[PDB]
């Protein structure tokens, strides 16, 4: 125990699509992620918001975040707080930043959809497919079911539908349009934008890393094959150990035939690019990211753990 992670203001984690702090109140969303920077003196608290929703409007999760912010400032006496967001966090954590700026000190990313997802839009277009529309709304039906059981509080507040159209990359588009960011570069650049931005006297850090697991290799006439740099080929025990290794592959292999590029099995490289890039090279697929499941990763993945421990440490020494 020491202040390694002893940041001014508190942090706030938020989780993404499916999200809630504890699975069925038994997984750990961050896995072993809070216990760590507590016992390096860091105050954190996990935010529980709806696993299927859109970020914006009434009862949205944006909505959702804000009201949970002021619920810690108030309880913590803090004036501020840091959000770290992973995949649709990224753009919930966004959202707070753009209608109460006052009270945010930096907004971290990981793996976030920041210009949408191209397996969301392959999602969409497959339901799409279907002349009778009976579909989706079995399908909506099952997902919302699964994220009120699935949910810490049972929370009933859920829309897959909605969920799956914030996701896509023309509903992204105009997200941006809606909440623009100094952070951004722009649209269709693969860029990213400033480290900081000073919306009305109130200055926000801005932070951003991303996993690259999935990388494009050979290709024929319409067929782009990929590989999955996190593992040791073939025999890696977390192709075993973790069924979401080879499902991300599996994935990411979809998002690489629909020109996505470099992906860590749901969100590209360029998708993911937000303020201060700390790095795009981590060997991570998007649930290595969070530390799942349980905490296994291909031999080649960097400990995320440790990423986040020392990234909450560059918060404490950059002021915040
Ligand atoms: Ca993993």
């Amino acid at each position: 125990a020491d202040n390694y992670a002893a940041t001014r203001y508190p942090i706030i984690l938020v989780h993404g699509l499916t999200g809630t702090d504890k699975y069925a109140g038994v997984l750990e969303y961050w896995y072993g992620i809070q216990e760590d920077l507590q016992q390096r003196g860091a105050t954190v608290y996990v935010a529980n918001l709806s696993g299927f929703q859109s970020d914006d409007g009434p009862n949205g999760r944006g909505e959702q975040l804000l009201a949970y912010v002021k619920t810690v400032l108030a309880a913590t006496g803090a004036t501020k707080v840091n959000l770290v967001g992973h995949s649709q966090g990224g753009l919930t954590s966004r959202y707070v930043a753009a209608v109460a700026p006052d009270l945010v000190a930096s907004v971290t990313t990981i793996g976030t959809p920041h210009r949408g997802s191209e397996f969301a839009d392959f999602v969409q277009g497959v339901l799409a497919y279907d002349p009778t529309g009976l579909s989706s709304t079995v399908i909506a039906a099952f997902v919302n079911v699964f994220g009120i059981l699935t949910s810490s509080s049972n929370n009933t507040n859920q829309d897959a539908l909605a969920a799956l159209k914030t996701l896509t990359t023309a509903q992204a588009a105009t997200y941006n349009q809606n909440y623009p960011s100094a952070g951004l570069g722009a649209p269709g650049s693969c860029q990213t934008g400033a480290p900081t931005e000073t919306v009305g006297g109130n200055t926000h850090l801005l932070y951003s890393w991303a996993g690259t697991a999935i990388q494009p290799t050979i290709s024929v006439f319409g067929v782009t094959g990929a590989t999955d740099t996190s593992t040791i080929p073939l025999v890696d025990p977390a192709n075993a150990l973790d069924p979401s290794t080879l499902a991300l592959f599996g994935t990411g292999t979809v998002m690489v035939n629909r020109g996505s590029g470099q992906n860590d099995g749901v969100v590209s490289k360029c998708s993911a690019l937000y303020g201060q890039v700390l790095s795009t090279s981590y060997k991570w697929n998007h649930l290595d990211e969070i530390n799942q499941l349980l905490g296994v990763r291909g031999a080649n993945a960097e400990d995320p753990v440790a990423v986040i421990r020392t990234h909450a440490n560059r918060l404490k020494l950059a002021g915040v």
